[PDB]
C-alpha cells in the first residue's frame, strides 16, 4: 500500500499529530484552562468512611436506654439499647485516552501529566451526578433524588420565602436540622428577588451555605436540602493510571471498521480507573422543592 | 427562650424579630429541646437565674 | 531537523545605488527574501517469529535482521 494519508478513526477520540488537510502541528502551545477544575460535591458534603474492601459493614445506633425515677428501696427497672446494620458497595470508573506516537514526540509530550487533573475532574463530576441526581446511569441505587422519590418529600412551586422555609421544616418535622443547600449556579437568578432571605455575600440560604452544582441535569427551577452527615462514601482504590504501548483498543475502530492495534499502528493509550462508594445513612434526611 | 427545634419553621418567617445565624429571639439566646412533648406551636421563657438545681450523687 | 517539519528563509533581492551631483537628493533602495519548507514522513516493518524458532533454530535472527 504505501499510503501515506493520514488515519481516521470513529469514534474519533485518538489525538493525531497532523489534520487530514497536511497541517502538521508543529510549534504547538501547551493549553491553559479557562476557569478553575471544580472539586467533588459528594466529598464535599458527605463523611469519609475508611473502607478496604470493596464492600462495607456499618453499625448504627438506634434506641437509646431510657432511666426511671425510683423511690427509696424500689425496683430499679432494666432498659435496652439497639443498634441497626446498613451496608455499601463500591463500582470501577475508568476512562482511556489514546494517542498517536508522533502527537506525544512533537505536538505535545507532556499530554498525559497534563491530563490527570482532568481525568480526577471527570471522575468527580461523574460521582457527584449519579449519586446527588441520580443520573448517568448510576450503578448505586442508593441516591439523594432517588430517595426523595421514595419519601415523595417534595414541595411544589416556586421560589417564595414561603417555599424556602417549608422546605426546610419538611426536615425539621423529623427532627432533623439543615445542614447545607445544592443548588444549580443560574437559579440566583429567583433567589435573589424574594422577600431577605438570601445572600450572596456567602452564597448562604437563611444562614446554611449554598453548594452549587455544575451541570445540565439540575434545573433552574429547582433547590435541594438535607443533613449532609447522614450521605457516606468511601474511596477503596484511588485514582490509578496504566500507561500502554500495545494493547488493542476494540471500542476505537479504523476507517474500515477493524479495532485499533496500539502495535501496529504505532500508538499509546492511557488507562486511568477509580474505586467509589455511597450510602445514604437516613433517606428522611433528605427534601426538595419542584416547580410545578 | 425553650424551644421545640422543629417550630423554626414559624419564627423565621414573621415581621426581623428572629434570627438563626446564633438561633436567638430578640437578642436573648434560644435552647432547644429535643422531645416529643414540646409541641410545636409552643414557646417558653423565663429568667432561668431563678431556676436552681443540685447532685448529691454523680453517676 | 527537531519537528517533522522546517523552515528556510533566503534573499532574493540586493539593493541598488546611485550616482549622485553635490547637493543632489539621495535616492532609496530596498532589500527582500524568499522562503521554503520540508516535512518529514515514516518508514515502517514488522518481523513475527514463533518463539520455537527462536530458541531451537536461529538464536540470533533479531540481530542479524
Amino acid at each position: 500500500s504505501n499510503n501515506v494519508k493520514p488515519q481516521v478513526f470513529n469514534p474519533d477520540n485518538v489525538m493525531m499529530h497532523e489534520k487530514k488537510d497536511g497541517t502538521l502541528m508543529n510549534e504547538f502551545t501547551t493549553p491553559i484552562l479557562q476557569e478553575v477544575m471544580e472539586n467533588s460535591k459528594i466529598m464535599q458534603l458527605g463523611k469519609y468512611e475508611p473502607m478496604e474492601g470493596t464492600e462495607k459493614k456499618f453499625t448504627f445506633w438506634a434506641d437509646k436506654p431510657g432511666a426511671y425515677w425510683v423511690g427509696e428501696g424500689q425496683k430499679i427497672e432494666t432498659s435496652k439499647a439497639t443498634w441497626v446494620n446498613a451496608t455499601m458497595r463500591a463500582f470501577k470508573l475508568g476512562v482511556i485516552l489514546p494517542v498517536t506516537k508522533e502527537f506525544l514526540n512533537y505536538t505535545y509530550s507532556q499530554f498525559f501529566e497534563e491530563m490527570k487533573p482532568m481525568i480526577a475532574e471527570a471522575f468527580y463530576k461523574k460521582f457527584d451526578e449519579a449519586g446527588i441526581l441520580n443520573q448517568g446511569n448510576n450503578p448505586f441505587g442508593k441516591s439523594i433524588a432517588q430517595s426523595i422519590e421514595k419519601t415523595n418529600k417534595v414541595i411544589k412551586g416556586d421560589f417564595t420565602q414561603d417555599n424556602i422555609i417549608d422546605l426546610e421544616a419538611l426536615l425539621e418535622d423529623d427532627e432533623l436540622e439543615a445542614n447545607a443547600f445544592i443548588s444549580k449556579t443560574q437559579n440566583r437568578s429567583l433567589l435573589r428577588k424574594i422577600v431577605r432571605i438570601y445572600d450572596r455575600n456567602s452564597d448562604s440560604l437563611d444562614g446554611l451555605p449554598v453548594v452549587n452544582l455544575k451541570s445540565s441535569n439540575l434545573k433552574r427551577g429547582e433547590l435541594i436540602t438535607g443533613d449532609f452527615d447522614k450521605l457516606i462514601y468511601g474511596i477503596p482504590q484511588l485514582i490509578e493510571y496504566k500507561i500502554d504501548e500495545t494493547a488493542q483498543l476494540s471500542t476505537v475502530k479504523n476507517e474500515d471498521g477493524t479495532p485499533v492495534n496500539l502495535f501496529e499502528q504505532d500508538m499509546v493509550a492511557l488507562r486511568a480507573t477509580m474505586h467509589v462508594a455511597l450510602h445514604i445513612a437516613d433517606d428522611k434526611a433528605f427534601a426538595k422543592l419542584v416547580p410545578a
